[PDB]
Order: structure tokens, then sequence, then C-alpha cells
């Protein structure tokens, strides 16, 4: 068995996990919590954070035998790496890892209206911005399956939660681009993942538990 | 010939010049401008920013023929794979991801708070945690003359910037930790590199934007 471990929330762990499941790899997880204290203490994964023994210690992390990754994008290579999900051609790896950190950024973006306290004065910003971050990605993905062509690599992975979390903070996001909102609707269709989502085992609370009004309350 | 292309000061884009010298890569830099406080007009690329066919019009960014690319790890691993400059192995491939991703969240902290309006009063923050990140680094080098064992690949190229950046900051940082010195030493001393660090081609502004009133000349 693995083990992954984040905290109660979403964050980054959620594509790792989603991952996990369309490799059908055995995987358990160390979830750890913020206290649920106007101020929320984060002290919990401190006092094992040390313990671990990891080269850089940090959530998300993933260990196994005698490899203890950190970094969520180090981690998700590896388990994509041991199942092929990774591109095999300059062409395909251009594309893989330009989508890799793009998505990255783009993840902060959205992750920053939630750390920053003026979210509400701040939100339309993202909003009006968004179309054009969009489009190209549509334009990027086009007549494309899978963002790399006709095989799923782990940068579908990474993909469908970006744009899965654009799309619960705003619906209307992807009306105007078919082929994004139809990009979800297979990634939500392979047999494997649609299961998964008809788990014993998915959020106890609402999303974003801990932090952000966006979800913690 | 190949192109780069970013503003006229230093910035991120400085371990694609260091790998490009050391490959012995013909590159042509089309560099760019702002204008001054407050008004940082960037004009120049504004305009210029989607005739390129850039399908993700960013900075930096490499045209290579064919292959037109953004982001800087992408650019990087592009030519680090032109000319083998990677790991091979498990070991080293799942080493350099770790790496790769972690200076990149630590290049975003130093970043973040030059550009940040109250530099003169997070610095002593910084400074007080920089040996914990200085000593994650040294614990995992210890003998090694490179992070993934006895080739030097991209991921040296941009640990050096990285540690180059923070010599600037407190050039004492790094003293307390003997190897990292030597480390730096050793990158500096590479028949190839010192030959540019000594050219007439080596005179982009200091560490990051004018913006930031961090090391602007
Ligand atoms: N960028 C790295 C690290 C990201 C990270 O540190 N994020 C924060 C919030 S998201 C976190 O999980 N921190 C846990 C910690 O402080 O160790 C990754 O992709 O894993
Ligand atoms: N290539 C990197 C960083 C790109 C970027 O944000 N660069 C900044 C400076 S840090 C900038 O000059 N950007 C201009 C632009 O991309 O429009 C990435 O996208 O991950």
């Amino acid at each position: 068995p693995m083990t992954l471990g984040y905290w109660n929330i979403r964050g980054l762990a959620h594509s790792i996990r989603l991952l996990l499941e369309y490799t059908d790899s055995s995987y358990e997880e160390k979830k750890y919590t913020m206290g649920d204290a106007p101020d929320y203490d984060r002290s919990q994964w401190l006092n094992e954070k040390f313990k671990l023994g990891l080269d850089f210690p940090n959530l998300p992390y993933l260990i196994d035998g005698t490899h203890k990754i950190t970094q969520s994008n180090a981690i998700l290579r590896y388990i994509a790496r041991k199942h092929n999900l990774c591109g095999e051609s300059e062409k395909e790896q251009i594309r893989e890892d330009i989508l890799e950190n793009q998505f990255m950024d783009s993840r902060m973006q959205l992750a920053k209206l939630c750390y920053d306290p003026d979210f509400e004065k701040l939100k339309p910003e993202y909003l009006q911005a968004l179309p054009e971050m969009l489009k190209l990605y549509s334009q990027f993905l086009g007549k494309q399956p899978w963002f790399l062509g006709d095989k799923i690599t782990f940068v579908d992975f990474i993909a469908y939660d970006v744009l899965e979390r654009n799309q619960v903070f705003e619906p209307s996001c992807l009306d105007a681009f078919p082929n994004l909102k139809d990009f979800i609707s297979r990634f939500e269709g392979l047999e494997k993942i649609s299961a998964y989502m008809k788990s014993s085992r998915f959020l106890p609370r609402p999303v974003f538990t801990k932090m952000a009004v966006f979800g913690n309350k």
C-alpha cells in the first residue's frame, strides 16, 4: 500500500487522488485537519511534519517503500510514470510541460482569491479575466478528446481539476466553450472515475472545510 | 537560431541563458523593456503578444524553428532534453522533479517580497527563515557534486540562479553551508559558464523588475 497525506480539504491532493483511482493504486490517506477555532490552528501536521522523514517536508506527500515524494507535480509524475500516463515524444512532451506548468499558475490565480481576505471586493477581477485564459485552453485542446491527443496522460487529471474549480466558482464560465465543458463530461465518464464519485469516501463536510468563506462558511 | 525573449532586467530567464551558453546553442535575445514608475508601460511586448503565434502568450518564450515554447521550466527541459542534460534512472527522475518544483517555490518566495510594498518590513522574516530552506538543500546534496548525482542537468542550473539570487539578498546566508558554496564555485568554474560570465554579452539589469527597489542595479 502507499500513503498520501493532505488537509481534510480539497487542495492539491485532489487530482492526486483522482490519478490514484484511474490506476487502481492501493493507497491510504493520512488526513490532517485544521482546528475549527475562530483562528484555524495548522499545528496538527507540524507535529508529524519532521517525523515522516521527508527530504523536503510539505503537504501533499506520498510515501512508497524507498520513495517518499513531495511537491504536487512530483507526486503525480511518479504515479503516472509507473502507469505509462506520460508523454512519449518531444511533441507530446512540450505540450505536457507547458500544460503542467500553466495549469499551476492558473491554479494559483483562483487560489489567490481565497487566500486574500478582501475576496468579495476582488472576486470580479478573476471573473472578468476568465474567458481569455479559458479560450486559450479550449483552443489548445481543440478537437482533441484528451489535452495531449488520443491518449490520456497525467496532465488531464490536472486539467479537469483546474476546470472544475472554475466551474463551481462560476458555472456559466464554460457555457461558451463547448469542447471544454465536453472535456469535463468525458473525464467524468471514465468507469474508474465515475465509480469513484460513487464511493463510500468523499467529503464529510462541505468543500473548503477550512479557510475561505468560499466553502468554510 | 533559437529565439529567447524577456524583459531587459535579469528576471527568471537567467537559467535558460546559462544553459543555452553551456550547451553552445546559437540564440538571439529579443530583449524587451518597460517604462518607469509609476507608468510601467510595456507596450512593445503588449502589442506583439499575440501575433507571435504563441498558443499561450507569456514571458519568457523560446522559438525553436517550429517548437514555440512558453513557461520557464518547459523551455529549460526542452533544451535540457536536446543535449541530454537530465536524469535517467527513476532515482534521478524522481530527484529532479522534487527540486525543479521546489526551487520554483523558493524562487516565488523571494520575488514575492521584493515586489511587495513592505519589503523593508518583510526582510527580517525571510532572513530568519532562510537557513531552514538553505539547510534543506545542503542536506539534499551532501558530498554529491551535483544535485542529481554525478551529472550536471538543468536542475543544477535552476538551483544556481536561486542560490545566486539569495546570495545577493544576504551574501553571508550560505556561509554556514560549505557544500552549497563549493557548488556555486563549481558551477561558476565550468569551461563554458566561466567564458559566458566574463563576456561582453552578460549585461541585463540585476535581480528582477524595476518596480522592486531590490537590486535594481
